[PDB]
């Protein structure tokens, strides 16, 4: 039936700025919050302000040297850290900006607090739209990500859950999370992403895990222009088979919105309904669920997407006509919640989709 939903948000998150021209815009988190408040979605959720995660909480995964660097670097002292900046991949994709460490603490705080709430059985679903920064590595920043809030949240869930399933629907491969758990069977990572001449270059369907983790990493490589019909046709059957074979006791779903049509960096053609069908599919299994953000670079569509996915979590129907809000002008010329797909060609033929699904099913037959 209807579930208890806890939502994590800090009103300062929207003020963090990556710099002029950088596609990552924390302001999209504030637009999402304001839109869902104006739809009345606050009347059904417990809203919490996450704590600022400590360097100590972050070192449950990341190295002490890397977290010490993040806590020390600033735009005013950057000249003294040229050596560590190259070593930790701090540069154009992952720049030094004012309040960088505080932004990491808030993003991580929401994910870890959500996992603690799920572990205590105090909620069925926990939502942190500021999290989902799946590329960050143990001692390296990557792809706009500095601290891997997902790995930290999963480590928290592993205190009470023997098996945790991670599902990633961002257009980019969830490499940081896959790498962190590559040799263990306690986490199964499933990533659906664009593969071929695209960042980060990993996530081949032949990458299936190693050692005790062999068959516990699943990658569905896709080409440009995937649509709701095609995505929906493989998502439910793959997730159903994974649920049946793996039997996880908790789930983490990364809801990166750069897989929507019209994304500034993505080249997929999903609508908000097609993207949200993934949330509906996962929710149907009735397991403790941590829903996270991620990519999304056409910020009016990210706000529409995550507002609709929050409504899905709450089993609340919301009208297509957008209510008046602080960012109303960003949603023109239509002022509607739902989006239309473009005329882009879907390079993922129905035969390619079935063939990749069949190869993934063969790998899933290898689980105990
Ligand atoms: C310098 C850019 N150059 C790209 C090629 C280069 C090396 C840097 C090889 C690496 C690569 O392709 N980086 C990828 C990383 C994608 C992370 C997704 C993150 C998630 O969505 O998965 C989850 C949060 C990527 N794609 C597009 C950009 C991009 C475009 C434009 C700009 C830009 O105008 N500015 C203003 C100075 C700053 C940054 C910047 C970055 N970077
Ligand atoms: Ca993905
Ligand atoms: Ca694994
Ligand atoms: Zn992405």
């Amino acid at each position: 039936g209807k579930k208890k939903v806890c939502y994590y948000y800090d009103g300062d998150i929207g003020n963090y700025y990556y710099g002029q021209g950088h596609p990552m815009k924390p302001h999209r988190i504030r637009m999402t919050h304001n839109l869902l408040l104006n739809y009345g979605l606050y009347r059904k959720m417990e809203i919490y302000r996450p704590h600022k995660a400590t360097a100590e909480e972050m070192t449950k995964y990341h190295s002490d040297e890397y977290i010490k660097f993040l806590r020390s670097i600033r735009p005013d002292n950057m000249s003294e850290y040229s050596k560590q900046m190259q070593r930790f991949n701090v540069g154009e994709d992952c720049p030094v900006f004012d309040g960088l460490f505080e932004f990491c603490q808030l993003s991580t705080g929401g994910s870890v607090a959500g996992a603690v709430k799920l572990n205590r059985q105090q909620t069925d679903m926990a939502v942190n739209w500021a999290g989902g920064l799946h590329h960050a590595k143990k001692s390296e920043a990557s792809g706009f990500c500095y601290v891997n809030d997902i790995v930290l949240a999963i480590l928290e869930l592993l205190k009470y859950h023997q098996r945790v399933l991670y599902i990633d629907i961002d257009i980019h491969h969830g490499d940081g999370v896959e790498e962190a758990f590559y040799t263990t069977d306690r986490v199964m990572t499933v990533s659906f992403h664009k593969y071929g001449e695209y960042f980060p270059g990993t996530g081949d369907l032949r990458d299936i895990g190693a050692g005790k983790g062999k068959y516990y990493a699943v990658n569905f490589p896709m080409r440009d222009g995937i649509d709701d019909e095609s995505y929906g046709q493989i998502f439910k059957p793959i997730i159903s088979k994974v649920m049946e074979m793996y039997q996880p006791s908790a789930v983490v779903l990364q809801c990166g919105a750069d897989s929507l049509s019209g994304d500034r960096l993505g080249c997929f053609n999903l609508t908000v309904k097609g993207h949200a069908k993934c949330v509906e599919v996962v929710k149907t299994f009735n397991l403790p669920l941590l829903m996270l953000g991620g990519g999304g670079y056409t910020i009016r569509n990210v706000a529409r997407c995550w507002t609709y996915e929050t409504a899905v979590a709450l089993d609340c129907e919301i009208p297509n006509e957008l209510p008046y809000n602080d960012y109303f002008e960003y949603f023109g010329p239509d002022f509607k919640l739902h989006i239309s797909p473009s005329n882009m060609t879907n390079q993922n033929t129905p035969e390619y989709m079935e063939k990749i699904k069949q190869r993934l099913f063969e790998n899933l037959r290898m689980l105990p």
